[PDB]
């Protein structure tokens, strides 16, 4: 006649420390955050080190595959999407924070993009966006067809109406991987305000 009692228990969870990106970033989300035309998305993967759920669309399966190899030398888990940011579909329900990192694109396909990202991220949400502008194209080219058909910051801030903007600066610097000849160049940083939906 014998007897014997006994029990066990366990708790995991933990938080990761963070930064802004921009000026004030840190005031994005640690939700969900869908960023677009990232190329390699070392700052998708950076995002998803400090415990962000990332999804990464772009153009470039390569480029996501970047992302992807990236991710998993930091050890993260990252999504990848293959579509034309043009033709890529934003659900509403699909609630995702809106970050390009130096995504050089035309500005029609912002106008095309703003009812999706408005559309698709709740009421209250931010927008961010950080690097050089197209009209690094006066560099080498003068433009895609011109330099007069490169968006300005204030121009992007004015015709995206659906938040109101925090911070906004342009920037001088010279142009990253270019020619040995020296070019300065313009940056565009802004990001827009996010009050508690």
């Amino acid at each position: 006649m014998w007897d014997e009692r006994f029990s066990q228990s366990e708790y995991v969870y933990g938080t990761e420390p963070n930064d802004f990106l921009v000026s004030v970033a840190n005031q994005i989300p640690q939700g969900k955050i869908l960023c677009l035309a990232e190329g390699e998305g070392r700052n998708a993967c950076f995002l998803a080190s400090l415990g962000y759920e990332v999804t990464a669309v772009d153009q470039s399966s390569v480029g996501l595959a970047k992302a992807k190899q990236l991710a998993q030398e930091k050890g993260v888990k990252i999504t990848t999407v293959q579509s034309n940011l043009a033709d890529f579909d934003i659900v509403a329900d699909a609630w995702e924070g809106i970050v390009s990192i130096f995504c050089h694109l035309p500005s029609s396909l912002r106008q095309q993009l703003y009812p999706k990202v408005y559309q698709g991220l709740k009421p209250g949400g931010v927008f961010i966006l950080e690097g050089f502008a197209p009209e690094q194209l006066q560099y080498n080219t003068g433009g895609p067809k011109d330099l007069d058909l490169l968006p300005k910051l204030e121009t992007l801030q004015s015709e995206l109406p659906s938040l109101n903007w925090l911070i906004a600066n342009n920037l001088e610097r010279n142009l990253d991987e270019g020619a040995y000849h020296q070019g300065k160049a313009a940056l565009i940083q802004l990001l827009g305000q996010k009050l508690e939906h």
